[PDB]
């Protein structure tokens, strides 16, 4: 993906509750550093949901993007209000942002 658009994407529709960058604050959803290979629920000092936390699978490119596309089905009962993204190049390149963010 397009790892520019992804970042506009993320400040669109994710930044007012997520940070990316190492030591960045939680807010109102967990800081998103070292996301990549982490599993669900594990960011620490988080208030996660039950949901979130037992889900079990690790993130990545293809379990964010089964999640993004309707984050409330892949993870039914998650505080995270937020309805999904259906276009798969938008989700491509928020991923590929993310990518590069949550690693920097
Ligand atoms: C505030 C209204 C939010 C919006 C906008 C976005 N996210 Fe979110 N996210 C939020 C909360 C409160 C939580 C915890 C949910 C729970 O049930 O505990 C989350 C969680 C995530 C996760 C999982 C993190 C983990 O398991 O450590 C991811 C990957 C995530 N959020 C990504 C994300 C994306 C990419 C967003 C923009 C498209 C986005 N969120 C918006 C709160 C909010």
């Amino acid at each position: 993906g397009d790892v520019e658009k992804g970042k506009k994407i993320f400040v669109q529709k994710c930044a007012q509750c997520h940070t990316v960058e190492k030591g960045g604050k939680h807010k109102t959803g967990p800081n998103l550093h070292g996301l990549f290979g982490r599993k669900t629920g594990q960011a620490p000092g988080f208030s996660y949901t039950d949901a979130n936390k037992n889900k079990g699978i690790t993130w990545g490119e293809e379990t964010l993007m089964e999640y993004l596309e309707n984050p409330k089905k892949y993870i039914p009962g998650t505080k995270m209000i937020f309805a999904g993204i259906k276009k798969k190049g938008e989700r491509e390149d928020l991923i590929a942002y993310l990518k590069k963010a949550t690693n920097e």
